[PDB]
């Protein structure tokens, strides 16, 4: 990916590291054809105007947190 995509989709406040795993592979590999790449370690968009390296569970209950600290539900995501 030397292009750079971004995903950004609707997360709830119940959604684990794991569901988001699933939603964003459904978005990068869900048809099964031949042959699949699945991925794990993503990056997200900061409340700084940045994106970040998300561990797991954790920042993704603190990310959450953060998103509806506002009136943010939406999260983005990187193909580095």
């Amino acid at each position: 990916g030397a292009m750079g995509s971004i995903f950004t989709l609707l997360v709830e406040k119940v959604w684990n590291f794991d569901d988001l795993i699933m939603a964003i592979n459904s978005k990068i590999s869900n048809t099964h054809n031949n042959n699949i790449s699945p991925i794990t370690k993503i990056k997200y968009q900061d409340e700084d105007g940045d994106f970040v390296v998300l561990g797991s569970d954790e920042d993704w209950n603190v990310a959450k947190e953060m998103l509806a600290e506002n009136n943010e539900k939406f999260l983005n995501i990187r193909l580095y």
